[PDB]
């Protein structure tokens, strides 16, 4: 304990107590503890603790900033050595060596490793968090500085390593196992971009384009976006890009169906769109692209369109059978769903909304800190419990599809905008009120529409052309 630095030259020295940290039920697993502490154990002299690294990494933004984070770890490597005892003291002033060994002793056990340790710290957040770095220049400057300005033999290795992965991530900044199948065309001609819609592409060809938009929407989410909440706080524009880029997709795509449903106002052309959708739908199963097929569920679940109930009736038995079975897949916490994502085998694309749903529970259900006579502790626990729903994400972000991307119709879903200038829930007031007019409540008939297409309402079907 008193190998250890005094608390006047070094913070990060302090005994352990209930008060500072606290643990859960090997490597011990660290449930709270003050900031201090949990940099202290990120960094710890007796072993490596990689899981700890990780979720510390993954989470810290919800209790420490970048900046803050840096000036820690840098403060846990300042190690100030003992004092020289009497008989070495007496050596020295007298100009021979001192024997120094509990100096050695601490250098060897306590110094070097804990320096190691920041510095693998450093590593582990330059590799896997870089983006760090990209939104704060001055705190990659700090970075450069720091890990320039370390002195060693053993050192240097880690040094070397770091400076490799902030260069290759630098450098960032500035495929296809077998052949693809042919890509599908049904009334649009390729390049006439002009008479691309929902009926006129080829619903199997709508499935593809999606599934490999959806699949590059998923697979550049940071597990870091959503710690915290920080989408929904007041600067999720910096902290969850990608994350907010996949739901405003998911919000565009459902929005988009659910306008051309109540916006074709002929009975029988709207149920030429809803049977379209369904076919899609199966193309997503096809596919293992549960995200649009939940995508489709959750627009044919909407006010607007689940009320449309003269339209579902001439949808035909098949097609009914495989909406309502991609409905019961929700049912139950999401049973079915679950039975399915883990059975299949790649690539798929997972349903990313149970995800959030999930961690704003853990966020809302788990306080920020814990107390121990009277003192707060950082929560750990609800960081890992978070970390470990954001593992599950993650598992799934190395499946790419053998399909061949189409630029035309990929920008034509990217640049989706069936909202306008209108807020969503007034547009969804309005896509409401559409169904009204063209479904009105029970006690009022039903009135005729005319068409509004003036090309041929029969499906290609969802066989592909070989
Ligand atoms: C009654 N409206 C039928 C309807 C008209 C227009 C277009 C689509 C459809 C349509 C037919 S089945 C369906 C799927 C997506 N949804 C559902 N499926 C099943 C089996 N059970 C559900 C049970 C629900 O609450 C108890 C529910 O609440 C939203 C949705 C369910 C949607």
């Amino acid at each position: 304990q008193m190998r250890l630095p005094s608390a006047d030259v070094y913070r990060f020295a302090e005994p352990d107590s209930e008060e500072n940290i606290i643990f859960e039920e090997g490597i011990p697993i660290i449930k709270a503890g003050t900031v201090i502490k949990l940099i202290e154990r990120l960094t710890y002299h007796m072993y490596a603790d990689p899981n700890f690294v990780r979720t510390f990494l993954t989470t810290y933004r919800s209790f420490c900033k970048p900046q803050e984070l840096l000036s820690l770890i840098i403060e846990r490597f300042e190690i100030p050595e003992p004092e020289p005892t009497e008989a070495d003291r007496i050596a020295i002033e007298n100009g021979d060596q001192p024997l120094s060994a509990e100096l050695k002793r601490f250098r060897k056990e306590y110094i070097q490793p804990v320096q190691l340790r920041v510095l693998n710290v450093c590593r582990h957040w330059v590799e896997h968090h870089f983006y760090d770095f990209e939104r704060d220049a001055y705190l990659l400057q700090r970075m450069e500085e720091f890990i320039g300005t370390v002195r060693g033999k053993a050192m240097k290795k880690w040094v070397e390593s770091i400076t490799k992965i902030i260069q290759r991530k630098k450098i960032a900044r500035d495929t296809f196992q077998s052949s693809p199948p042919t890509v599908e065309w049904h009334i649009s001609r390729p390049g006439h971009i002009e008479t691309f819609d929902l009926l006129t592409l080829h619903p199997i060809e709508i499935a593809r384009q999606l599934t490999l938009l959806e699949s590059d929407l998923y697979r550049a989410v940071q597990p870091s976006e959503l710690v915290g909440s920080v989408w929904t706080k007041e600067d999720k524009e910096i902290n969850s890009p990608n994350l907010l880029k996949m739901i405003r997709h998911t919000t565009n795509l459902t929005l988009w169906f659910e306008k051309c449903i109540v916006e074709t106002e002929n009975l029988e052309e709207r149920v030429a769109v809803v049977s379209r959708i369904i076919e899609i739908l199966q193309v997503f199963q096809e596919l293992n692209n549960f995200n649009g097929v939940l995508e489709v569920v959750s627009a044919m679940n909407s006010s607007p369109v689940y009320r449309l109930d003269h339209t579902f009736e001439q949808i035909p038995s098949r097609q009914k059978k495989i909406l309502e079975e991609a409905h019961e897949l929700s049912e139950d916490h999401y049973k079915k769903y679950l039975a399915k994502l883990r059975s299949i085998n790649p690539p798929c694309v997972p349903f990313f909304g149970i995800y959030l749903t999930n961690i704003l529970k853990t966020e809302e259900g788990n306080p920020e800190v814990l107390k121990r006579h009277g003192k707060e502790l950082i929560n750990f626990s609800k960081r890992r419990k978070v970390a470990e729903i954001t593992g599950e994400i993650q598992q799934y972000q190395n499946q790419p599809y053998c399909l061949r991307v189409e630029s035309d119709i990929k920008r034509f879903f990217e640049n989706l905008n069936p909202m306008g200038n209108s807020m969503e829930k007034e547009f969804t007031d309005y896509l409401f009120n559409k169904s009204l007019e063209i479904e009105p409540r029970n006690p009022k008939p039903l009135p005729r529409f005319p068409k509004k297409y003036s090309y041929p309402l029969k499906s290609p079907g969802v066989r592909p052309s070989n």
